[PDB]
């Protein structure tokens, strides 16, 4: 997917041709992952703005039920999960694990994005 | 601490009864809570209106900046949010990360706390 394929390399230009020409921003991989998911856990911050502004879900479940926010977390970008806080995603959401994006944030050892979520997540 | 402690349980009569051996309403732990902190974020309305009748702050932050009403919202607890607001309480006060009682409700997709906040916050 060309949407999936520009937000994975930080390609905004692109991203933002693609969208322009039709792209389904909520278009889902195999996997369930959508083009929001791949430039969070990327740390593509100028995609996932566009992606967010085009109307992209900000708590879109992949096939093992994480959110673009769990994808920053576990990958530890934290400029990510910010912009996601933002634009009010659900901290609180479980995987199928029953784990939420602080919870993968601890186990990924990713300890900043972990004491950015404690002031946020009530758990 | 005997105040924190019977506060988090609900437990009336022990916090009253620990107010009256001197106990402090405002101490606080390691991580700055107060026992009004966890009234609220337990949704122990009884034992927050007695900490509250003692003189306790409604406004009181911890170490992430969080007041009893950031607990209270991002828990849920819609009836010690209420008795916050008519106790005076700083809906507008920010934490750390920048976020109000009402943004820290809607981070955990507390709707009915935001649907209430709504009402009386000017951001």
């Amino acid at each position: 997917s060309i949407v999936h394929q520009t937000a994975s390399l930080g390609d905004v230009e692109g991203l933002k041709a693609a969208l322009a020409s039709g792209g389904n921003k909520d278009e889902e991989d195999s996997e369930g992952r959508t083009a929001l998911h791949f430039a969070c856990g990327y740390g593509e911050l100028k995609c996932a703005q566009v992606l967010i502004d085009a109307g992209a879900s900000v708590n879109a479940v992949d096939k093992n039920k994480n959110t673009p926010l769990h994808y920053a977390a576990g990958y530890g970008r934290k400029e990510c999960v910010s912009l996601l806080l933002e634009n009010g995603a659900a901290v609180t959401l479980q995987n199928l694990d029953e784990k939420t994006p602080i919870d993968v944030a601890k186990l990924n050892s990713q300890l900043e994005v972990v004491k950015l979520l404690e002031k946020d997540a009530f758990l």
